[PDB]
């Protein structure tokens, strides 16, 4: 058993009635002086090191050639200037195991933490040395953390693409299904998560072909996708689609392997009309989509279900099956208890505050349920015919660290620089053989700036997650993020002289987006929270009015700007609590070969133990209230894990989900039971 693991294990051995939290500091110190520092490669100087890495195909030559070597030296100097030390074994372990560049044989380490940051910053700044130094400071102070794909691969030659999220529409044909599978594997190889909308695919019995897929409906397509992934995959289906019960039964524990889907995540899209039909206890119907396309010349999930539902029911050329809508909502709650699946998207909560309904309404979401954008189906054809390209979704992500941003008083600076980094990654992306995704990147230019360390920050300032004080902080914080995000998007539009495709018809352009911001104040109501924002200018209704006019004049470069991802791996590197979620465990036990490892939550001690309250003991109604408060100021979505007990009944699970719906929650993610 290595010394660093032994020292890490001594945290759980009590001393004077307390956990030995400081033993983690010894553990990480041992990890460096007994392992990491013995496996790093020596170089005489920075010039030799960089020439070696370029010439041996580790780094790309072009992004470095934009700087003079003297300027590169100064950027690297900036990274090593602040004496960065990991506070825990796991934070250091997660960087050097998952992110640090290794030699090709993978026996030595070629990058310190400061080297990766220096290279990522030199990639972002595109020759601008002074901006590269700001990126280094932003990342070394841990104010901003680029997503895994960007942070891992930026500046490297042997790599995937830097984009995290891909969402694909799939039209109703074998050529389309075949192309969607091909594109999914291509994009998954590039390092991104891939989510597929299956709501336009024809239901069971509508496929009259002698192929293995035919007779199972969309489950056949789910199987092909699931097998291919053996980046991860997801599939979404509208609740009014006939195959909804078969779609759900892929995640049953008792389901046989010919129907079962193990790797692929699943999501269900629920409009209000289904919630209306659940409220009044009467039987409802699910539709065979190809019959709807035959009749109306439009896909089911493109048409307005509030208006057309009764018309689909009364039309005899539209085929249907009767269901009990309350019992399907019960089934959803039950599967989420057993499996964690499916994810739920409350479609009208997404679309009632969506800025770009004129392009399209939002029909589905991504692998982690936070990306929420317009899309349009493509039509892929054979050799001698022409493809008709629609609009898929791509979004590259990054996260603010709330703790460090507040302590450095740098909300404006970090949001605007992060937005610039996300914009450069979007500009330098080059997707081949997926023109609907290429269209998304070039024309829509969406980015996904999120945040982590909410609970960690609140807990270390004596603010409980469920308190009105916490919601007061979140309200003001994310308002500010949205303000400076929009401002920078509009500034970039002025500088570049470009806007996102069909900006002119958006709620940003009409002014409607800003209505609540020009009329209501979002500064902190509690004095304790107002003192935390001391030194930072909190935008007022008057600033918002001025921003509204600025946007009306110059437009906006980005179609979407903000979304809060789960941050599973990167949160360790940041010594941060995951996302805006409440923590699961005060101390995480995990396996390490034969031995165990222990990770106390970042900033956990005996004197703040109360404030690091475990998510399972919280009231999920009050957790809903927190995320709803954040969702006000996020144009896309928030990955909302729900934390449950086996004591809860199906009745209790339905009441939580229906309350989430009532408060305007856009999506809910994996359902976690203790
Ligand atoms: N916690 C932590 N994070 C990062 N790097 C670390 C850490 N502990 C030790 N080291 C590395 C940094 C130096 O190269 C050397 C001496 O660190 P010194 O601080 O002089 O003991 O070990």
């Amino acid at each position: 058993v290595p010394k660093w693991i032994q020292l890490n294990n001594e945290i759980m051995i009590q001393k004077d009635g307390k956990f030995q939290f400081d033993k983690d500091k010894e553990a990480v110190h041992s990890y460096f002086v007994d392992y990491i520092n013995q496996n790093t490669v020596f170089f005489h100087n920075l010039k030799e090191k960089l020439d070696y890495l370029v010439e041996n195909q580790y780094y790309e030559e072009e992004f470095l050639s934009l700087y003079s070597f003297e300027d590169i030296k100064e950027v690297f100097k900036t990274a090593y200037a602040k004496k960065f030390r990991f506070p825990s074994f796991m934070s250091a372990f997660k960087f050097y195991n998952d992110y640090a560049l290794k030699t090709n044989d993978k026996k030595k380490i070629l990058e310190r933490y400061e080297d990766r940051i220096s290279i990522v910053a030199l990639f972002f700044a595109n020759g601008d040395t002074e901006k590269a130094k700001e990126y280094v400071n932003l990342m070394i102070n841990q104010e901003y953390q680029p997503s895994t794909p960007t942070f891992l691969n930026a500046g490297r030659k042997r790599r995937g693409e830097l984009v995290s999220c891909f969402l694909l529409e799939v039209n109703d044909s074998l050529n389309d299904i075949s192309r969607a599978i091909d594109i999914s594997m291509q994009l998954s190889k590039l390092g991104g998560g891939v989510s597929l909308n299956l709501s336009k695919l024809r239901a069971k019995g509508e496929a009259i072909k002698d192929v293995e897929n035919a007779t199972k409906g969309v489950v056949g397509v789910m199987k092909l996708l699931d097998n291919a992934f053996r980046g991860s995959g997801a599939a979404y289906l509208n609740i009014f689609h006939r195959d909804i019960n078969d779609f759900l039964d892929t995640k049953k524990i008792s389901a046989d392997e010919d129907v079962r889907v193990k790797t692929l995540s699943i999501g269900v899209v629920i409009p209000d009309k289904f919630v209306e039909l659940a409220r009044e206890d009467k039987a409802a119907y699910v539709f065979y989509p190809h019959t709807i396309y035959k009749e109306y010349g439009q896909h089911m999930d493109e048409m307005d279900m509030n208006e057309m539902y009764d018309k689909f029911v009364d039309n005899p050329r539209v085929k249907k099956e009767k269901i009990n809508p309350r019992k399907l909502l019960e089934k959803l709650a039950m599967l989420r208890s057993e499996s964690g699946y499916p994810y739920i998207m409350f479609q009208d909560n997404v679309n009632k505050v969506h800025a770009n309904n004129h392009i399209s309404k939002v029909k589905f979401s991504n692998l982690c349920s936070e990306v929420l954008q317009a899309s349009q189906v493509s039509s892929y054809t054979d050799y001698d015919e022409e493809d008709e390209i629609g609009l898929d979704i791509s979004c590259n992500l990054g996260s603010l660290n709330i703790l460090n941003v507040m302590e450095h008083k740098s909300i404006e600076k970090t949001v605007k620089l992060a937005t610039d980094s996300l914009t450069h990654v979007s500009e330098t992306t080059d997707i081949r053989n997926a023109p609907a995704v290429r269209r998304a990147n070039k024309a829509m230019k969406s980015i996904g700036l999120g945040a982590m360390n909410l609970h960690g920050y609140l807990a270390q300032n004596g603010i409980a997650y469920e308190s009105p004080e916490a919601r007061d902080f979140a309200n003001t914080f994310f308002m500010m993020v949205n303000f400076y995000s929009i401002q920078r998007s509009a500034e970039i539009a002025k500088e570049k002289g470009e806007t996102f495709d069909q900006y002119e018809g958006s709620t940003y352009a009409t002014g409607e987006y800003f209505d609540k911001y020009v009329s209501t104040d979002f500064s902190p109501k509690y004095e304790k929270i107002a003192n935390l924002f001391e030194g930072m200018h909190i935008p007022t209704t008057e600033d918002w009015k001025k921003l509204k006019a600025f946007v009306a004049e110059h437009g906006m470069y980005h179609s979407y700007r903000l979304c809060i991802a789960p941050t599973g791996s990167i949160s360790y590197v940041q010594s941060s609590t995951a996302s805006v979620m409440p923590i699961m465990e005060r101390i995480e036990e995990r396996t390490y070969g034969n031995s165990k490892t222990y990770y106390p939550m970042p900033g956990l001690a005996s004197n703040n133990w109360f404030f690091y309250k475990e998510a399972y003991d919280m009231d999920m109604f009050k957790v809903v209230d927190m995320i709803a408060t954040i969702q006000q100021h996020i144009d896309q979505g928030i990955s909302f894990t729900l934390f449950l007990k086996d004591t809860m009944t199906t009745r209790d699970l339905n009441r939580i989900d229906l309350y989430a719906h009532h408060r305007g929650i856009k999506t809910i993610y994996y359902a976690r039971t203790k």
